[PDB]
């Protein structure tokens, strides 16, 4: 509250560290559905139906130029990849299943970086 405050978390390293899980999601060999923005003129349903896309360049973009205001909205946009996949993508598909994988790998990054 007023005057009160918890012990400073050193944040100091985020972006740089946050730079390199993507590097390392953007290198893995299941990352082919999630390197580029899926091409709304060309996947039927994919605009009406995915209210907020997101893809690693674009998450890379937002990383580069002071987008993320923290840790937090940088995890928000990986995770949102995720989910959009969940959502248009059969679990038993190529994509599907490049998704599940992405996400475990993420996760595991995640906690071992920051928890």
């Amino acid at each position: 509250s007023m005057s009160v405050k918890k012990p400073k978390r050193d944040d100091s390293k985020d972006l740089a560290l946050c730079s390199m899980i993507l590097t390392e999601m953007e290198t893995h060999e299941d990352a082919w559905p999630f390197l580029l923005p899926v091409n709304l003129k060309l996947v039927p349903g994919y605009k009406k139906v995915i209210k907020k896309p997101m893809d690693f360049s674009t998450i890379r973009e937002k990383l580069s130029s002071g987008q993320y205001p923290n840790l937090e909205t940088f995890a928000l946009d990986v995770r949102l990849v995720f989910d959009n996949c969940e959502t248009f993508n059969e679990d038993d598909s190529d994509i599907g299943r490049a998704g599940h994988n992405m996400r475990k790998y993420f996760e595991k990054k995640w906690t071992d970086t920051f928890k």
